[PDB]
């Protein structure tokens, strides 16, 4: 009905202007921020672009066969924007079997999140990935190695005003393996391990920066005292100038209240040594500390850096069922504490892996963490848009009857979407949102 047609047409324009000004405020943020432009986010660039040459120059004049429900454009700019479309989709899915690749290369390296690759090397793998997926695309269309046999087929090809996708069930089934399903199979695997390398390869270090955080200026404690790093207490005493005089001490330089990352790291590293040698001293802690693994010893670790060596002491009845491996009873006790109300939060986090014995806790709470999920959702979100049209597209080739031209068109435009949930998932970080508000002159 005519309503159908003019809703339609609204809908499908602020899907074109969402792809189109979406796309274009990602590459414009890595184009003149500085401290956006790495490795990662050059092959983002390169997503983004086919998101935006889709938005361009395929959603547009595919919008306008489904409303005007003929094709007005020819048979040249038919098989044309066919080649664009493939190439579009072809170019995403290995772009994003490149960074699961790329990510878990960095993870199993002494480096653990910075990329192997230079970014020389970076911008060949890019064009590399192009060109390929470039001939791969136009060639088997340009040469028509696609063309069906069928009178339909054929009546449609000769036909200036019928640019329907008709292929051959060798095409259908050989362009879709090497173009989709081959790297999204490695993608899947790949991508899985770098999440499973991330939480085994959590340390005391990384649980502590968590729990403490790195501030590089003198701030107040939860309980109002003098702090300065990852949790190092300089003074009880209400003095800033004392705090001052504490800190310019242990450095032994003019701090003026205020620190390097490497010079926090280095005070860090001395407090956290001086904490396990607190646990060998007492004769409360030590036969405690041997009974626990590698996981539930970094636990006991977290307490003592926080409370001290006579604090942790006091806690003789939880002590107690640790020792004998009774993890849910020593839970209840460490709940109904003075430390529980103090920092519920933190507390919540080490009485958790005491129970587990797992970095369950600490789950995507690091900075570095946070960016692994953020690129596994982009390929989550891709994965869960084009699998509904490519399994339908595969099973048209065993029954052509089962599959409907207007179930094909609709699966086929929730992959179009796509195009426009990226800058939208580019949002959950933080060097992207301040990038954003600043083109955005928020
Ligand atoms: C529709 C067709 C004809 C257009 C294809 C556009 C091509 C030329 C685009 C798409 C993605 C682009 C790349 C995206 C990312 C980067 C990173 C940057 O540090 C240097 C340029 C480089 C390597 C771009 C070069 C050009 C590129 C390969
Ligand atoms: C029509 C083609 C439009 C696509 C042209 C955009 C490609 C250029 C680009 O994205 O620029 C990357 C920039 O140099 C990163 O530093
Ligand atoms: C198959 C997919 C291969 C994708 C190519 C990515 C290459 C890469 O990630 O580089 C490896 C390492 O960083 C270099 O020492
Ligand atoms: C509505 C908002 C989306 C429109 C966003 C349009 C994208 C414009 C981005 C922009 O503001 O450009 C900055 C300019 O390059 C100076 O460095
Ligand atoms: C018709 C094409 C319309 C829009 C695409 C061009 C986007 C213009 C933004 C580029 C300017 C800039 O870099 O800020
Ligand atoms: C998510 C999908 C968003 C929009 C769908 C618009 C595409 C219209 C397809 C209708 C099918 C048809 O009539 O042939
Ligand atoms: C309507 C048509 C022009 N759209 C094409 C799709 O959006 C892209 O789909 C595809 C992408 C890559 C390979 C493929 C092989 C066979 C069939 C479809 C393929």
């Amino acid at each position: 009905d005519e309503v159908w047609v003019v809703g339609m047409g609204i809908v499908m324009s602020l899907i074109v202007l969402a792809i189109v000004f979406g796309n274009v405020l990602v590459i414009t943020a890595i184009a003149k921020f500085e401290r956006l432009q790495t490795v990662t986010n050059y092959f983002i660039t390169s997503l983004a672009c086919a998101d935006l040459v889709m938005g361009l120059a395929v959603v547009p004049f595919g919008a306008a066969h489904i409303l005007m429900k003929m094709w007005t454009f020819g048979n040249f700019w038919c098989e044309f924007w066919t080649s664009i479309d493939v190439l579009c989709v072809t170019a995403s899915i290995w772009t994003l079997c490149v960074i699961a690749v790329d990510r878990y290369f960095a993870i199993t390296s002494p480096f653990k999140y910075q990329s192997l690759l230079t970014k020389n090397k970076a911008r060949v793998i890019i064009l590399m990935v192009w060109i390929v997926s470039g001939l791969t695309s136009f060639l088997p269309i340009q040469m028509h190695w696609y063309r069906a046999t069928h009178q339909e087929a054929i009546n449609c090809y000769a036909e200036e005003t019928c640019c329907d996708f008709f292929t051959n069930q060798a095409y259908a089934i050989a362009s879709s393996i090497v173009s989709f399903y081959v790297p999204l199979v490695i993608m899947v695997f790949v991508y899985s391990r770098v999440f499973q390398e991330a939480k085994r390869q959590l340390n005391i270090f990384e649980m502590l920066r968590i729990d403490e955080g790195l501030r590089l200026k003198i701030y107040k404690d939860t309980e109002g005292y003098y702090t300065i790093g990852i949790g190092h207490l300089l003074t009880k005493s209400p003095s800033l100038n004392a705090a001052k005089s504490e800190l310019d001490k242990a450095i032994g330089r003019n701090t003026n209240g205020v620190i390097t990352k490497d010079e926090a790291e280095k005070l860090f590293n001395q407090d956290v040594d001086a904490a396990v040698r607190g646990i060998l001293r007492n004769a409360k802690l030590k036969p405690v500390y041997d009974s626990l693994d590698a996981v539930r010893r970094a636990a006991l670790i977290n307490m003592v850096f926080q409370m001290g060596e006579t604090g942790v002491a006091g806690f003789t009845n939880s002590l107690r069922m640790l020792q004998q491996k009774r993890w849910d009873e020593a839970a209840v006790n460490l709940a109904k504490s003075r430390w529980y109300n103090q920092t519920p939060n933190r507390a919540k986090r080490v009485i958790t892996t005491f129970r587990t014995g797992t970095w369950d806790a600490y789950k995507f709470c690091l900075k570095e963490h946070k960016a692994l999920k953020t690129l596994g959702i982009i390929m989550g979100t891709f994965t869960l848009c084009w699998l509904p049209f490519f399994i339908v597209n595969i099973v048209h080739v065993i029954q052509d009857n089962l599959i409907r031209k207007e179930v094909y068109i609709l699966l086929n435009w929730i992959g179009y979407v796509n195009s426009g949930f990226n800058p939208l998932i580019y949002c959950r970080s933080p060097d992207f949102r301040i990038a954003f508000q600043e083109l955005l002159c928020l």
